[PDB]
């Protein structure tokens, strides 16, 4: 594999149409799903000349531990629809490539079985039927050892996925929640900061005034996000809000994006944008249905070298370098 | 149907190619018509996360009545062209659906027999030959119960439509105008307005001035459209001067807006622009040719579906909220 | 014919391919000529709504004469490659039809046999290989009762045209230039203007400066025009200067335009962005191929319907009142 | 051949896959290299009119010698898989139609021979394993008489060459890299600078401070470049910086532009964005492949002719009458 768009291709061939469309589509008519890949064309680097490349470096620090890379693996679902050995396989590459891995509320292992695997499990949650029962699943993440709460914040309930209403999608008998909701508000929020000392992300922010109401509620990060274009149709992509979502939170929390990131050149659009590391969703997944834990490593590899490419390239020797990186639109 | 594409090509099937040219049809080279759709297509929703949505309520109140959702059925001439049961067909679903329905002059079906199905009937006017004969035409309409006057304003004659001269098109000798023209200005306008002390609507509004214009001439709302684009052939979409139009009436009458509305993501981004509710031509008839009454349910019930999805997934428990919303161009 | 492309595709059937692409084509790589029409499709018009069409008149007075619309046949060579009447079909309908009519420089009639037709002829000039003979063949046209000097001032040369190449076009030995060049200066400007009482229009001005230097050296009008795509490559369209040329003239001159009209929806954008008039060169051509002088009086009076359509729609009872409509670019 | 696209469709039809790729491609998903084109596609010119055309010439005087366009034939490796005859045939060529050829620190023909041919031989540097052997390379240029030193500065390592890795290519046995890396830095910059009193050109410069820094340094010109979309995929093409570059140099050192030039038009499009002069690439390896040293003098001859053409329609007798040209941004 020479590229994500390879792993998607033997990801085609080999899953089941129906499985495909419920991780590759998105709600309505599909156009924030396609507006989060334009919107990343648009974007040129000015790239930095004849600066020290002695010792570049990939790695960032993020609520409280060295990454590889300034990435993580985003929450997807139910991911034995994929592969047999599902999360397990995804979460073990990746805490051997130094990324941290968000272990999904709807799981299809449980989250203990997951965090058992090491490396730096985050925990992404939905707020369930009450507070206290969303508050326990919290705590059994943090008992678990994860190391943040990314709160999904932009699924009052889930969008309307035409290709799985199209295809009848239902999940398959040997898939279930192995984990096991109620609509978000800041006053969940608010609970879920007081319940743990873990640094709660907001994940879904897309309004330059709910970046900044995430910091003044206490949250630790924030990711920048459409959710893929699952959820409204019509979404603006996160990438075309981060610069001024950045500037509005002028450091006061981490600013993490996703939607459509496709290569190392697209982590390094992100980053001179701004954010402090990004999320990959459907690339991941391709990787474990075309060839389990080994395709999620040589996709991890294939992702670090062309961040180190890409970094050396634009005179970067750091990620900090990188996010002091100005560009350009550009009509593609 | 999952979306109103749906009901397109189902409507396709079944009609005879004149009468489906008829209605998909514009003027001149049809650029207005793309432009519809173009436009709507680039404008994208910054929704709000994390709001209380305990009472989602999709419902208005214009031009006196509570309204289902901010959306009310264009007048559409000669409906019998698309199903036997043509205007009654579509009234009566309209009303079951709580949504206003408007009354063409050019109607196959008289004014009053549409009236008697009852819901919130509102009556098309189309300048007639003298000022006399027009005011016993909106006479009737208050008579019968409407309760509001959607004056056209952009029809001094109807525009070129290549489609019909090409298929030589001509109304089936069973089709006729049931109610039974001279270009309007505003004087026309004051004449009405002195005439009934129903709401006046000036449909086809595009000129910032004139919007201007209807407030200070008593209007109670503007419907800002180019007719599907089927009156100027390159007469700028009525999305794209919402924003300005809404700014210079503020809060003097009411902005509707229609051309190109194909889904409950696009009635939230014509209220994020800041209209108070939409018209919806073209794919309510699709549905009448598709399945006739039920047809018609049936999308109006998509349509309040996906309104109040979209509503809930921007923050939205109320249409004002949604008017509140902030939007961004994209390139598409 | 019911559109100008129903007479694109009619010349295109009876044509010789290389005379079909001596007209049709451009210089270089043609992108001047896509150009010309990309750039009337972006722009929109934003029309008036209930002013008085009593009287609607398509009439403007230019360079002294009435003409029926705010249009003239532009200067288009060897009009006997297209049919065997050549200049005097088109003449003749121009005539008829209350058009002025440019008579070439290259014709292959003599301009004393087109002026005895009548009409309103102009005479478009390419400076000769002195001053002596350039200015005779001005007298020449104005003994013969040409009304206007236009003269070209965008062919030092005739540009790259590689369809021409491609072909080993040449013309037949049936057509000559039956009027019979040095590359023209600001001095054979002054040079002709002290030759002659009749109005000298500059055509092929795109640079604001070279407008207003145009009006200072005592031109009547100019044309905004990048030759229809033929001479420079990469040469602005015109309609992407207008305006700004409409503003620095500030009324010394009459300011037309042209490249790629093919509507009266076109003809009302050119005006509204403020021009006087406009050329059309290639229609006009089609007309002339596909049926003689028949073919060219349809294709004039489809352009005066289609220029009072458009005319009325936007509220405009005069070409006065269309050139202070507004315009809104779009993205097509 | 009557366009520079005639000797690409020449040189497919010659050159094996593999070859012909490892010229075409760039890195990445080639965001970069069709950017370059589309980037000049956008750009317009506006044209003079009515200038004195008696002597143009398209010649400048850049780094002490008088070439005879204003361009040169960029730095491209390995001629030899395109040629028998390879740099040899190129310099030939360059040298009989006055045009300085840049020699590449991986030509397949030592520099000395190519310098031996005559002209205006300039030599491209990568800087090598240290600074000794560097210089070293720098003197054996200037000893063998190449006027300038084109320092690449944005070649840290090479890019991710997609083609060459899905290939598998390699260098043939019989083509080897005849003069014989680490990355350079401004220090390395300044050694080469006291080690030579030829001018040092920084090719490969794309953000404005790099391009004030490379005058401070004392660079005497810089190539605003992405590497042919070779290096950085992302990077926003020189065509896009040239003008806010040449603006923040004011005159301090010479700015050459690269990048998808494919005709005279494009040469001047790039002078009239302030360009001294542009580097040529791929065309001419296109020519060497189709018809060797006559195929490269046929394409000299041709864009010499665009070039003249180009700039006599647009009111230039010089190239310094072409940088003051305005151009607009079209939408294509
Ligand atoms: C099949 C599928 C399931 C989920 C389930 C979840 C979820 O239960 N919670 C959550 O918070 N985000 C989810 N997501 C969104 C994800 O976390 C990223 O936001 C996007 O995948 C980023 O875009 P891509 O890298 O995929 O373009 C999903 C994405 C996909 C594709
Ligand atoms: C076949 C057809 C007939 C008419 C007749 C009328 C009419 O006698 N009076 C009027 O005032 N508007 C009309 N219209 C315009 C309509 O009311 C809406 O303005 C557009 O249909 C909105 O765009 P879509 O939702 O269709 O895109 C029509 C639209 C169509 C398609
Ligand atoms: C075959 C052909 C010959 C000529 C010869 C001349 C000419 O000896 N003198 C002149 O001054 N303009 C010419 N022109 C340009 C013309 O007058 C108009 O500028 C463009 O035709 C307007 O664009 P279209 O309406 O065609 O798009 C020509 C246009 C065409 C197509
Ligand atoms: C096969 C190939 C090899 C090289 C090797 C070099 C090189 O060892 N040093 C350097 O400094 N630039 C190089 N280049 C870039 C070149 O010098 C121009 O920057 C681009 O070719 C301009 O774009 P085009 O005219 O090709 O669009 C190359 C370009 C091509 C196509």
């Amino acid at each position: 594999y020479v590229s994500l768009a390879d792993l998607e291709r033997a990801a085609r061939d080999v899953l089941p149409g129906e499985i495909f469309d419920f991780l590759a589509g998105g709600s309505g008519t599909e156009a924030s799903l396609v507006a989060n890949r334009t919107a990343l064309e648009r974007v040129f680097v000015i790239p930095r000349m004849l600066r020290d490349l002695t010792d570049v470096t990939t790695e960032i620090d993020i609520f409280g531990r060295r990454a590889a890379l300034p990435m993580a693996v985003a929450p997807v679902a139910y991911q034995r629809l994929f592969h047999p050995e599902g999360e397990l396989a995804v979460a073990r590459a990746a805490r051997d490539a130094g990324v941290p891995y968000t272990i999904c509320t709807l799981s299809s292992v449980s989250l203990e079985e997951i965090a058992a695997v090491g490396g730096r499990p985050w925990f992404q949650l939905f707020w369930l039927r009450d507070e206290k029962r969303s508050l326990d699943l919290v705590r059994r993440a943090e008992d678990a050892g994860c190391e943040a709460i990314v709160f999904t914040v932009d699924v009052p309930w889930m969008g309307r996925r035409l290709r799985d209403m199209r295809n009848g999608f239902a999940l398959p008998e040997w898939v279930t929640a192995a984990n096991f909701f109620a609509p978000a508000t800041w006053e969940s929020v608010e609970a879920v900061r007081a319940h743990t000392d873990l640094p709660v992300v907001l994940k879904g922010i897309l309004a330059v005034e709910d970046a900044r109401r995430a910091v003044d509620a206490g949250a630790g990060g924030i990711v920048v996000s459409n959710h893929g274009g699952r959820q409204l149709d019509g979404a603006v992509p996160g990438i075309e809000m981060l610069g001024e979502i950045v500037a509005a939170v002028s450091g006061g929390c981490e600013v993490l994006v996703d939607g459509g990131i496709r290569s190392g050149g697209d982590v390094l659009k992100a980053t001179a944008l701004g954010a402090s590391a990004v999320l990959v969703g459907r690339p991941v997944m391709w990787a474990l249905a075309a060839a389990g834990q080994d395709g999620v490593r040589q996709l991890l590899e294939l992702l670090a070298e062309e961040v180190r490419d890409a970094m050396g390239l634009a005179g970067c020797e750091s990620v900090g370098a990188a996010r002091r990186l100005n560009t350009k639109l550009g009509v593609v």
